[PDB]
């Protein structure tokens, strides 16, 4: 029925992800999160229903755009809310940007848990508030919370906001309600502001189960917001709308007023068309790509293990990003980059951007057909060094 | 002609904002918000079409097509030379206000407009905690001109750091020349000022009025000014939300950059790039056309008047299809003037208050319609005026 079998031609369409198979027609990409996967049918449709109302003028999230994010939050993450709760943001990336200037100061400590989506400490950097980066365990191929140095990083850097990422990217971890849990009880008892980046949410795969995060207890509200949207979700993020749901009233008067300040309170018209669309009819759509991104992991898995035993990979209970560690090859992040780009002919995310634990790290991305997906694993091992 | 504008496309379904009303108070006539009644040119609608058929709908960049696109346009439009360097997206017009704001000042620091004016000029100085300094225009034989000693002990006594100029001026409509734009330069070159100059409406200029482009009135200008316009008001595609700055400095133009990249406003929307490209591109003869049915509308508009409400005082505009009408010669408030024309004559117009003191007892009237639309709304602006 939906087609996950043939990936589209994206050469022509001006796309960072083929920019360089543009020049180099050789070069496989599989980096920046999104998919060669086909859109479902029904967004292509409200794209040509959009050229059919043939004037291109102002337009507002209407209440029926309003009621498919309430209905998609109840049906999908029990997260029920008001119409009022929601505001849309032209894209996730942005809403960050708006709450570091809104909820801080400047000179003031943000924390992340690194290594981490490389926006998140770009965006604290570059407001010049303080970075604090809680560095992640990993034992048994999952990343894990130190929850004593979790506060420690707090007390010590007294952090007013936390930019919390889940499911966490790269690596793919579904935080437990636990986690997120005794996260909260930390921000409650320090002060801390919490802005959940989950617009991962739709895609937890075998058997992980998202947990929003004001659905863990009913007093999050007071300190914490949510932001997700349609795009990574349904492939449609050159349709540049988002949203985050900010129940308590102070938070979200201030988020507004300073998205507002900054005159980035507008999104365009098939923002708002495309992401009711995708929420009223990507159900099936969405359970179909779910199995075919767990046959594409399993088989990345398996065919590395086979061919590169020394390769480490860490399975991710969601998203469609592999993270892939390097560490036991004798190779400078330079190195191994050069290898991968000019010999292998692949192009993966360099993990150094996550941080420094992403030293000697790759990112993969698997949401594309099969065919490619094996290709692009067969290129990954064919050059790796003795 | 081969185009449409003679018919206006219902837009009832489409969540406008221009028509909101209309569709719960279907007697309502709008004529207030910016955007056009008119059929976007065939070849935009094509794009889009054209998108859709892409498949996937992914991050994308803007291409060197439409770099080169926006640098043909400014030199065959507007006979603006630079680099396709100097160009820089954004999604708008008013995000690159509120970006220029925060660049190129800091917060306490005075920035200057022109009022009346575009209401979020102000609004984007005050939200940003910047002092602003609103230098009142003269109105002299039927058109805004600027005080320019008064400009300048505002300047002065203020210590200005940001001018943000209108051109053309909205509202009225006003086409700077050559010789206008020159004087403020040196004021800004005397007292250390960076100027932005909003010439969304450049492409608009009626009635033999030309528009000059704020960096060709001297090649130094560029040191101190950036230009900002877009394909949206042109062309009536302000929902696919893109626009840019033309910044030939280079500390300008990094200054710019980077705060946008702070406030993580660098991005635009595919359509965004595309609609802009495809109507740069194929929109010239459908912008001559537009421009002789402006023309004929604002015509009509001001004999109308002339003839049906001699004690309304009507500007005409050099450019823009905005009309700013006065009616201080009636015995009204603000509020009354609206509930009258609102309530009773059942036409939105935009509220002159809304653009500084000078627009008490003002409206701004907007005849980018079919004339048949055109000649409606005015028939019932003159309906319900006051003895
Ligand atoms: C891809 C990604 C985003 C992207 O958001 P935009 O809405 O495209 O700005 C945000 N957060 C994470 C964790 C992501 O992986
Ligand atoms: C309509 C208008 C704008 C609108 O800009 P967007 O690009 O839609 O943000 C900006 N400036 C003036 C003077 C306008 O009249």
């Amino acid at each position: 029925k939906y087609n996950f079998q043939t990936a589209p031609n994206r050469l022509s369409h001006h796309t960072y992800k083929w920019k360089e198979t543009e020049t180099d027609p050789q070069l496989l990409p599989a980096w920046i999160a999104d998919m060669d996967f086909e859109v479902m049918p029904e967004v292509k449709q409200a794209i040509h229903d959009y050229a059919e109302q043939l004037v291109y003028g102002y337009t507002y999230a209407s209440d029926e755009l309003l009621q498919a994010v309430l209905d998609w939050e109840k049906s999908e993450h029990q997260y029920s809310f008001d119409k009022e709760d929601i505001v849309f943001v032209e894209g996730v990336v942005p809403a960050i940007s708006i709450a570091i200037q809104a909820f801080t100061k400047e000179g003031e400590a943000v924390l992340i848990n690194s290594p981490v989506y490389p926006p998140f400490a770009r965006s604290v950097r570059l407001n010049n508030r303080k970075l604090v980066s809680n560095s992640l365990k990993e034992e048994n191929g999952l990343f894990q919370i130190d929850f004593e140095q979790l506060e420690n990083d707090i007390v010590e850097n007294d952090v007013k906001l936390y930019l919390l990422c889940n499911p966490h990217n790269p690596g793919g971890r579904v935080w437990e309600r636990e986690v997120l849990e005794q996260i909260g009880h930390l921000c409650q008892k320090h002060h801390v502001i919490l802005v959940s980046d989950e617009i991962h949410q739709d895609l937890t795969l075998f058997g992980h189960e998202h947990v929003s995060f004001n659905t863990v207890s009913p007093d999050f509200k007071d300190f914490a917001l949510v932001l997700s949207s349609a795009t990574k979700t349904f492939n449609i993020a050159g349709t540049k709308n988002s949203y985050a749901i900010i129940e308590n009233p102070t938070l979200c008067a201030q988020f507004k007023h300073q998205q507002l300040v900054n005159n980035h309170h507008e999104v365009s018209s098939l923002g708002y068309i495309a992401t009711e669309t995708a929420y009223r009819y990507g159900k099936p759509w969405l359970v179909a790509l779910k199995a075919v991104l767990e046959e594409n992991i399993q088989f990345a898995v398996e065919y590395f293990a086979q061919e590169a035993p020394r390769l480490k990979v860490m399975k991710p209970q969601g998203t469609y990003l592999i993270w892939l560690d390097f560490s036991d090859y004798g190779l400078t992040d330079d190195a191994l980059f050069t290898l991968l780009h000019d010999q292998a002919k692949v192009i993966l995310n360099r993990g150094s951007d996550y941080g420094s634990e992403g030293e000697l790290h790759a990112r993969l991305n698997i949401a594309a057909p099969k065919s490619l997906v094996e290709e692009i694993c067969k290129r990954i091992v064919c050059c790796l060094p003795k």
